[PDB]
């Protein structure tokens, strides 16, 4: 149609104009065009219940709401809730049950009576009355009105499409800090889907169920959110709408509990059985690529009894990440809402999931090239950006890391408030905005730990010092505690502050071993015990760095028998290693890091039996020291003062001294 012409220019604007900040000269001017377009539309096909909802939920997602409203509704005078001495229970944000509009007594549909700025129309125009009683004059004929009243039809894209715009969770949308709270109602939402099983004559419409249970999604009640879902696929098994929300929401439930059973047991149903994994959404497949990325693969047959390997499909567990991921790039999906179609070429959420995959197998550069992609096709995905900065923290280029988390930080705070807009958007709104921080306090502990873009062994043969040095530490310890200050941060937006997921182990490990470092290099040696001493049962008594500096701080807290202990099972595991390599190669850092670390342990276990008394272990183990360090082209110096000052002391008390070096990472 030529009227449909002018009513898609109308819509382009709109998309156009999102580009654009709220307030701005072009924003204005591109939603003045796009309505002057829809003037264009209407003077040839008015009262277009299609093109009244694409301008409702293109507004929508643009977060214009008042716009939208007056095209998914209208617009009435008094409107519901704000006449004067008029209920507040009748007001938008507060109503259960959806209006039952019939026009005034007497009167009839007239184009004329909408007025409109070339209507030009009489003084007398319609009134519309609610089960309330409420006369209220006409302004705006949005979709809502139309189909109720210019049609006298029940149209249900219109009825879903206000239970998709009263349950929105933009903060934007819901915040009142934000101008936002006034269309928010999950109960009148409900209420609109409803309508379509009853009064739209469509009792299995699955839009209308799964709208109500992404409601329930919303709230983290997953168990009722099932029940809908679940409530879609007892009718018709090969739902990807229904099969692919229960996959959605398994998820989530996996990610609070550990358990992957019903995740895995699922989506072999889905595939195997139901031949719809190619049918489920870009988003609900990057979802599934998620999962498998992050998943424990090791456990599944001891903990949860889970074969890893596939029964009917033939697949291990790493392999499904791979597949699901290719199968996002080559497909193409239609907008369930506005049918406009987004090629998985063009997906920025499936390439970031791609680059996460690349970089648990440890490609990279593959890596790189697909969160650099995520981030130019999404300039909202701070998740990619972040990923590129501990990719070049990696590489030790710092300045273009700390430029890449700066740009990570702007990202989050320059699209936050229209998290919820895209289903994409719940990767954005469950991530921590505090890993970027850790990010960033991580920089400026390597640089004050001498660690710079030219240390890319022996750069983590650190001493503890001495004046500068422990200073730069001390100041990196705020930036970890902008870290930790985030994920309790009551501050934020309540969407964000709900689905904001804590810490990763792996980076709270590393935060404890930082902290630790710290305290150790500054000389608080009992303060890093007391760090250190939180470590985890597997950790604690198994990684040799974190022995070593266990060892060296209960040596200088006086508690000699403690710290043997530790020099003796990094003695035992370091001669173990050894049986594994051959000949010493000090080029190699491996080597460096074997030979090294076992001539600190010599010389410290020598160091203990020196204070307990036993001269002939000590210099055999200063001796032990000095060779080991002779056959990697090295010598130790502590060893041979130690050997050479045993009956030379020239003060009481006069301690052997350590090999106290310590790596600043527990890599």
């Amino acid at each position: 149609k030529q009227a449909a012409q002018y009513y898609d220019q109308g819509l382009t604007l709109i998309r156009e104009a999102g580009a654009y900040p709220k307030n701005s000269e072009t924003r204005k001017r591109k939603f003045f065009e796009a309505e002057e377009s829809f003037a264009r539309g209407e003077n040839i096909l008015p009262n277009h219940l299609k093109y009244l909802n694409l301008y409702g939920i293109e507004y929508t997602r643009v977060e214009e709401y008042d716009r939208a409203f007056e095209k998914l509704f209208g617009k009435v005078s008094p409107d519901f809730g704000a006449g004067g001495e008029e209920p507040s229970s009748n007001a938008w944000d507060k109503r259960e049950k959806v209006p039952i509009i019939t026009l005034a007594k007497g009167q009839v549909w007239d184009n004329s009576k909408l007025p409109i700025a070339g209507k030009v129309g009489s003084e007398n125009r319609m009134t519309l009355i609610a089960q309330d009683g409420i006369q209220r004059k006409i302004l705006k004929a949005g979709a809502y009105i139309v189909m109720r009243l210019e049609k006298q039809t029940h149209d249900n894209p219109t009825y879903k499409n206000l239970g998709r715009f009263h349950s929105s969770i933009m903060p934007s949308f819901t915040e009142s800090s934000l101008g936002g709270g006034k269309y928010k109602n999950d109960q009148l939402a409900i209420n609109f889907y409803k309508q379509v099983y009853t009064d739209g004559n469509e009792p299995y419409d699955e839009e209308s169920t799964a709208g109500i249970a992404k409601i329930y999604y919303n709230r983290r009640e997953f168990g009722k959110a099932a029940s809908f879902y679940n409530k879609i696929v007892e009718i018709d098994p090969s739902s990807p709408m229904g099969q692919g929300g229960l996959l959605s929401t398994y998820i989530e439930m996996w990610k609070e509990d550990g358990n992957p059973q019903f995740v895995i047991n699922h989506h072999r149903q889905i595939k195997n059985n139901l031949e719809i994994e190619k049918k489920l959404s870009l988003h609900v497949l990057s979802k599934l690529a998620s999962f498998y990325t992050n998943l424990n693969k090791k456990e599944l047959r001891i903990r949860y009894n889970i074969n890893p390997i596939d029964q009917v499909s033939g697949m291990e567990v790493n392999d499904n990440a791979l597949e699901i991921l290719d199968l996002i790039y080559h497909k193409t999906e239609k907008d369930p809402i506005t049918g406009t179609e987004i090629e998985g070429s063009n997906y920025a959420e499936g390439y970031y999931q791609r680059g996460r995959y690349f970089a648990s197998i440890k490609e990279s550069i593959q890596a790189r090239r697909f969160f650099e992609k995520a981030a130019t096709l999404d300039p909202a995905h701070y998740l990619a950006s972040m990923e590129l900065g501990e990719n070049a923290i990696r590489l030790a280029n710092f300045g273009e890391a700390d430029k890449l988390l700066n740009e990570s930080l702007k990202r989050f705070e320059n699209f936050k408030q229209s998290y919820g807009a895209r289903e994409e958007d719940e990767t954005l709104i469950q991530g921590n905005v505090g890993r970027i921080y850790f990010d960033k306090a991580r920089i400026q502990y390597l640089s004050a730990a001498g660690i710079h873009e030219k240390d890319k062994f022996p750069g983590r043969k650190i001493y503890p010092f001495a004046k500068t040095r422990s200073m730069e530490l001390k100041n990196s310890l705020e930036g970890f505690s902008k870290a930790e200050s985030v994920q309790t941060d009551e501050n934020e937006y309540t969407l964000i502050r709900r689905w904001r997921t804590p810490l990763p182990p792996e980076i709270q490990r590393e935060l404890r071993y930082f902290k630790g470092w710290v305290d150790y290099m500054s000389g608080d040696f009992a303060a890093s015990l007391n760090e250190w001493s939180g470590f985890e049962d597997e950790e604690e008594y198994n990684h040799s760095t974190l022995l070593m500096g266990k060892a060296n701080a209960f040596f200088y807290t006086g508690q000699y028998k403690a710290s043997l202990g530790n020099y003796l099972k990094v003695q035992d595991d370091m001669e173990e290693k050894l049986l594994n390599m051959g000949l010493p190669k000090p080029d190699d850092p491996y080597h460096q890091e074997v030979y090294q670390t076992l001539v600190a342990a010599y010389n410290n276990i020598g160091a203990v039996y020196e204070k307990q008394g036993n001269t002939s272990e000590a210099l055999k183990h200063y001796w032990k020291a000095i060779e080991t360090a002779r056959k990697i082209n090295e010598v130790s110096e502590i060893a041979m003062s130690n050997k050479d000052l045993m009956f030379k002391k020239e003060a009481i008390g006069q301690d052997p001294l350590l090999e106290d070096w310590l790596s600043p990472t527990l890599d």
